[PDB]
């Protein structure tokens, strides 16, 4: 009714003739009767070097048969009234027009169980099966293709039905067998195809052979990657090689000779490389604050640069090699009054101040004590909130390989473990932004665990435990984006809401379009709906503000499209800076709107 699981009991071909039996059952055993429409498909595997030396296992798909009950059915379907079933295939492998069945090789039969209700009217969902197994016993075979693993492609997009041919297939192994050289054109094989289709995305994990390529239980043959070298396969990222004809290249006729020169220890690290470089330079330094505000309201800065083992160093020793130290000051960490621009409230912008540019100190950085040392402008220092300031901090090295560098014109950079710091005029514990609802760990599947927020226009943010101020139900430390809205103000960032800067906004409207984005829970471990107490309005255009629980919500949805309107609701859209706020609070969104990061679009009628 949830899930169907098949147990092949009976896997055979007799004189040509493909066999299955097999049974059925949903999430809790219970055998599933009266299946009404399954598709069928048959296959045989080409072991490794069977077709030339060097040449990896291939399918051949010999075709499908598609039963449907209440019409027609090629072959024989026999329910047996107790979750057991039998299907005998039309086809004989032997008459295949293309294709030489060999009973010594690997033989394959796949399942599609279409969404055709039970006739007594339960529900059932589309699922994949498929079973491997020796033409005359029935038994495991010898070889197999398990490559990759469906759960390393649902990562990012959930299920696999999301990707190609409406849903029909979840199971990556269904994807891998049909798509084959004799069925599929030239191009679109599984060794080339998926590589074609990532090598040019800009997604961190991406960049890491690993996000497709892992152990895996299901997984049998994963290590092939580095150890089945092929000119189709290698060729599918490294296109404009052609090894016929020997250009971007020594010439090979054939693919008998490439694992002779690559062998996999030496793929494997050349493809893990960079990623490896990173991690090791990214592990050199750490970083700690301090802020401590004055009487007269600014506040004084201190950075102390730290070695691999947490322990401060004098900053002159690696100040040669520091691209940029990028600092970014406000007020409130739970509502930034400190816009990116001049606020319409406190009238006063953001501190953006670096403190080292390209090796030299800027105008007010000192060094004291091997520290940095840099003191604000007036912050508008208040109560509550307002008496903490904070600041997210972004360092940016010059780097070759594994070592930090001192920076020339053309030099390599990376950058470096963000550092958040909190203060307090009065002298009191500081307020911190809440970091309950959105775990960095949720975007590192995606981004990888080397994401470089940021660089290219800026010194570049590594979110790791450097920034958690706080631990999780198993006392983990959580790694918050909450050093983000030091720019991603309540009044925008550059254009002053004309695109919605806004933090609370910001990630809903880069995602909103984005199609592996499909789940609140892709995000989201809980909602803070209580954060929006202390919230004020949302600039969302150009000096026009929004109330809040409406300026979040329409990062999606349009706010036309709300059919019960937002005027009887206490809210405003787009209005004064002060009207807007005055309304910020009167917003009964959540006396009917009860979202949970699983369906947020649950409603108390
Ligand atoms: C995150 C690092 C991913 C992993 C792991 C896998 N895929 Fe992917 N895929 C990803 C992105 C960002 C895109 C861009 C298209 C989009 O807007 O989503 C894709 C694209 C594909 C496609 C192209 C057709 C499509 O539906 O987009 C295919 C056929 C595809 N992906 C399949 C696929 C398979 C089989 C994977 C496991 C081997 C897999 N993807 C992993 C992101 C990521
Ligand atoms: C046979 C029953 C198939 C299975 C199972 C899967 N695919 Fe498929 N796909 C199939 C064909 C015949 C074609 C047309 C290509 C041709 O030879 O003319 C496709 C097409 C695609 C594409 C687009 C190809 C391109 O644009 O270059 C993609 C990206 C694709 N298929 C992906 C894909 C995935 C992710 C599958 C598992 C969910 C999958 N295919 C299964 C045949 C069959
Ligand atoms: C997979 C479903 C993702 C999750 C989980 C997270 N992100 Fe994402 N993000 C994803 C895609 C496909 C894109 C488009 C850009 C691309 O590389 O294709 C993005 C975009 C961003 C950006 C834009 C800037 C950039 O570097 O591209 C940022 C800053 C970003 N995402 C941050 C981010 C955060 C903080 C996440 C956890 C809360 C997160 N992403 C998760 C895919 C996915
Ligand atoms: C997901 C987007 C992938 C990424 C990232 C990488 N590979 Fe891949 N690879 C992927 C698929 C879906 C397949 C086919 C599996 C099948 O059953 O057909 C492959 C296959 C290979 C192979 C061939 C293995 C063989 O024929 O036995 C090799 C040698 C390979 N992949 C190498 C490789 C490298 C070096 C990568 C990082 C640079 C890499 N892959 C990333 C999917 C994905
Ligand atoms: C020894 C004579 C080799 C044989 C046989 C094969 N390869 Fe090769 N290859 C070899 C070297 C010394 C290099 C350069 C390595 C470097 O770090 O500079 C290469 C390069 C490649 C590449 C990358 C090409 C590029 O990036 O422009 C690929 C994809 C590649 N080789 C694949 C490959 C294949 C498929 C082979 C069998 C047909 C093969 N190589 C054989 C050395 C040798
Ligand atoms: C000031 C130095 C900033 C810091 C700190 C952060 N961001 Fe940012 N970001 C900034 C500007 C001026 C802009 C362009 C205008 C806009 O608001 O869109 C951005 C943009 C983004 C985006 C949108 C995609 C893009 O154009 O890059 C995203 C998704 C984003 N920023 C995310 C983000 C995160 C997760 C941050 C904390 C690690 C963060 N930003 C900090 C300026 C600044
Ligand atoms: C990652 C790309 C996200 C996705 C997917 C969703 N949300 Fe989100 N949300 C994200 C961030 C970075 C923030 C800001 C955190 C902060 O400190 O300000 C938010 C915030 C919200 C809120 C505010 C309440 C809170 O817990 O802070 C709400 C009510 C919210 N988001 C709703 C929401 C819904 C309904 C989503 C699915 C459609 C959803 N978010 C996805 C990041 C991401
Ligand atoms: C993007 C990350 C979104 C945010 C932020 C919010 N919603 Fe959403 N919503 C989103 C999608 C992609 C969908 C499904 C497609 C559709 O547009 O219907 C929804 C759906 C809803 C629904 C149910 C559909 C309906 O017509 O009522 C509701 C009731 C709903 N959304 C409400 C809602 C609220 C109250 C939000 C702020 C807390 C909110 N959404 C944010 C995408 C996104
Ligand atoms: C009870 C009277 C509600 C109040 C108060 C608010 N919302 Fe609502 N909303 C309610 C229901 C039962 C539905 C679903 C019916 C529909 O026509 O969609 C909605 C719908 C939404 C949506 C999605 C609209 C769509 O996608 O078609 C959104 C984005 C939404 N509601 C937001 C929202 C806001 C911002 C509110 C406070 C200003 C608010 N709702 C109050 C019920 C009720
Ligand atoms: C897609 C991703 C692939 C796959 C399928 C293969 N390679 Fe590799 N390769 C790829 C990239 C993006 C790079 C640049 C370095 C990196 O960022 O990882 C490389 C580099 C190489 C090199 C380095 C030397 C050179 O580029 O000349 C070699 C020798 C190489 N690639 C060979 C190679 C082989 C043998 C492959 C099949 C096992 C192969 N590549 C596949 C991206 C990708
Ligand atoms: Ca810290
Ligand atoms: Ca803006």
């Amino acid at each position: 009714i949830q899930i169907l699981n098949f147990t092949f009991d009976k896997s055979v071909i007799t004189n040509g003739v493909p066999s299955v039996e097999f049974t059925v059952t949903n999430e809790n055993d219970l055998p599933v009767v009266g299946l009404q429409k399954m598709r069928f498909a048959a296959a045989q595997l080409i072991p490794q070097g069977a077709t030339g030396a060097g040449n990896a296992s291939q399918w051949q798909y010999f075709g499908d048969e598609t039963c449907d009950v209440a019409a027609t059915c090629p072959g024989t379907f026999v329910d047996q009234k107790n979750g057991h079933y039998s299907y005998t295939f039309n086809m004989n492998l032997t008459a295949n027009a293309k294709i030489t069945y060999n009973d010594q090789l690997a033989q394959r039969v796949l399942i599609r169980a279409y969404n055709t209700p039970l006739p007594d009217g339960t529900q059932v969902p589309n699922s994949n099966a498929f079973v491997d197994f020796t033409a005359d016993t029935g038994a495991a075979p010898t070889y197999s293709r398990k490559i990759v693993a469906t759960e390393s492609c649902n990562t990012c997009h959930q299920d696999l039905a999301n990707v190609k041919h409406g849903g029909a297939y979840s199971d990556v192994n269904y994807c891998a067998t049909c798509h084959t050289a004799g069925k599929v054109g030239v191009g679109k094989e599984f060794n080339v195809l998926v590589h074609a289709k990532h090598k040019d995305l800009t997604l961190g994990s991406l960049e890491s052979c690993q996000s497709c390529h892992a152990a895996n239980d299901a997984a049998p043959d994963w290590g092939n990657w580095s150890r089945i070298p092929t000119a189709a396969t290698c060729g599918s990222c490294h296109s404009t090689v052609d090894f016929a004809a020997g250009k971007g290249h020594s010439q090979q006729l054939d693919n008998s000779n490439c694992i002779a020169c690559h062998n996999s220890d030496w793929t494997a690290e050349l493809h893990t490389g960079k990623t490896a470089d990173k991690k090791a330079v990214i592990a050199q330094l750490g970083m700690q604050a301090t802020l401590v505000g004055q009487t007269d309201d600014t506040a004084v800065l201190t950075v102390s640069i730290l070695d691999k083992d947490g322990n401060a160093i004098d900053a002159a020793t690696v100040q040669d090699k520091i691209k940029r130290l990028e600092t970014v000051t406000n007020v409130g960490p739970n509502f930034p009054i400190m816009g990116y621009n001049k606020s319409p409230g406190s009238g006063a912008a953001k501190i953006a101040k670096d403190l080292v540019k390209d090796g030299a100190l800027q105008a007010g950085v000192t060094l004291v004590d091997g520290k940095l040392v840099f003191t604000t402008p007036a912050l508008p220092f208040g109560t509550g909130d307002t008496d903490t300031a904070f600041t997210f901090i972004g360092l940016e090295m010059c780097s070759t390989g594994t070592s930090l560098t001192a920076c020339t014109v053309d030099s390599a950079t990376t950058s470096m473990k963000a550092e958040l710091a909190f203060g307090t005029k009065s002298g009191n514990a500081p307020s911190m932004r809440h970091v309950n609802s959105v775990n960095f760990s949720t975007c590192q599947g995606c981004h990888s665990d080397t994401f470089e927020i940021h660089k290219g226009h800026h010194s570049g943010f590594v979110m790791t435990e450097q920034v958690s101020h706080a631990k999780d139900a198993n006392g983990k430390a959580i790694v918050g984006v909450d050093g983000c809205v030091a720019c991603h103000t309540p009044d925008g960032t550059y254009a002053s809401g004309a695109n919605k800067g806004a933090f609370e906004m910001k990630l809903h409207v880069i995602h909103g379009e984005q199609g592996v984005i499909k789940e609140c829970t892709q995000c989201h471990n809980d909602f803070n709906l209580d954060a929006f107490k202390v919230k004020g309005a949302l600039a969302t255009s150009a000096g026009k503000y929004t109330t809040p629980i409406t300026a979040t919500c329409t990062s999606c949805h349009a706010p036309e499209s709300i059919g019960h309107g937002l005027e009887n609701m206490g809210a405003i859209v787009n209005g004064d800076y002060v009207q807007a706020n005055q309304a910020a609070q009167s917003e009964t969104c959540f006396y009917c709107h009860k979202p949970t990061p699983t369906d947020h679009t649950q409603v108390k009628m």
